[PDB]
């Protein structure tokens, strides 16, 4: 099982129409705002016969982490969104094989991999040695400042790959992510 | 004719990368770099466009994912997925010849195919190119989202800026003349 990575732009409407119907039903609770977080970065897509079996999704955003020195840090975020499999196909390497091509994205381009994992999720990200998040999250609005976001406290995972020289996480502490419209995180 | 190739951020060799970032460097050029180390920075995470010959890389430009904040006159926010473009270059000795021409087609096929709205700051040297091409020139004062005031404006910024809406979400209407925010980083916001 390998995944193809590629662009948005470079994803035809008729494929993005199939992953997007894929995604949905894997999450059947997966909306619109949902789809429109997904867009913009490097798919992973994996087909048998053209039907789409597993996607997910990398794309840029920045995250906000002020260290204990007060020193703010807009990282270069790869953040992971509508990763799933068909549910005939789970449990056999296909979640496994879009991580490894989302992973080799993160790692080339970004300084730090995020993400909001559901429930059964959690163990893939564990065992593949993503952190988890325990400190307060927040969303940077325009109007508001730092708003907390404590529906998505105990969701975060992040795999710090590439950070400024001398920078370490404490995870104990707040994260803020960007602002957009549905859920921040 | 040159046709620019596609090329994610992580598909550059560490050597094709360092090699694109001291050619955008010369082709900005005191001993402070016009194009700076945050500058090449915000060149990285999304959609480079790279002309090579002979072995030469003879053009540059990319495009990152970002967020245009943007409140219309309706008063109602909006947080567009934009493709800001970043690093446009072409070596001094092959300007003129449509080089400029093939990188911003191709950072353009990016754009309309995965965005709601292209946007960028240009050098006012650059300005009727853009202009050529069908972007508007933003009009209204410019600001970025700070993690520590809130929106602050960024002077050095005003008439510096274009957009492209090629997807905007159904009934927004665009204003030029109306405030534009960026997300924030370090270094130059826009
Ligand atoms: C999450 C999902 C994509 C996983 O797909 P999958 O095909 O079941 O996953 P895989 O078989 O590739 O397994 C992923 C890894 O997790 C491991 N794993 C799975 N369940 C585990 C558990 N309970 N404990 C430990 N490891 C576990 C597997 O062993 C595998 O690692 P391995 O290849 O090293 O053995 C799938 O359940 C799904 O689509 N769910 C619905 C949509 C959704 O909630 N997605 C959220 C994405 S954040
Ligand atoms: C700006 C730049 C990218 C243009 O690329 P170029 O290959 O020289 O330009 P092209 O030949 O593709 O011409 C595109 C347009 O640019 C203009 N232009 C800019 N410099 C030009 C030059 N030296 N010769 C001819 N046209 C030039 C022309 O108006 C032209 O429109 P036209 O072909 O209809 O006449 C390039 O000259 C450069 O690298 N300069 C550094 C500044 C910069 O990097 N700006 C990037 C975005 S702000
Ligand atoms: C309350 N605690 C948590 C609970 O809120 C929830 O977290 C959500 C998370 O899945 C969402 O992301 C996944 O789901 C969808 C579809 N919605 C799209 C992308 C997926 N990565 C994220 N956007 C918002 C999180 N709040 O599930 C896990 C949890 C631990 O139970
Ligand atoms: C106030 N006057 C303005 C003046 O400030 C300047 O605008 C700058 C613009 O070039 C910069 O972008 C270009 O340059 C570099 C390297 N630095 C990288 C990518 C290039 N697109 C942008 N990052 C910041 C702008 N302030 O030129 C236009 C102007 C109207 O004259």
């Amino acid at each position: 099982h390998t995944a193809r990575l590629i662009h948005t732009s470079d994803l035809d409407q008729e494929t993005r129409d199939g992953a997007r119907r894929m995604v949905i039903e894997a999450f059947r609770d997966f909306t619109d705002d949902d789809w429109d977080h997904a867009l913009g970065g490097m798919h992973a897509l994996i087909s048998h016969h053209g039907a789409l079996i597993a996607h997910g999704a990398v794309v840029q955003r920045r995250l906000m982490y002020r260290g204990p020195d007060g020193r703010g840090h807009a990282l270069r975020c790869g953040y992971v969104e509508a990763v799933a499999v068909r549910e005939d196909r789970r449990g056999d390497g296909l979640g496994t094989a879009v991580l490894d091509a989302l992973e080799q994205v993160i790692r080339g381009a970004y300084q730090i991999g995020a993400l909001s994992a559901s429930d059964i999720a959690r163990p893939m990200y564990i065992a593949r040695g993503w952190l988890s998040w325990e400190g307060p999250t927040s969303v940077l609005t325009p109007t508001e400042g730092i708003v907390r976001t404590p529906e998505d406290d105990r969701s975060l995972f992040v795999l710090p790959v590439d950070l400024p020289d001398g920078l370490e996480l404490d995870t104990a502490r707040e994260i803020t992510c960007d602002w957009r419209s549905g859920d921040p995180w």
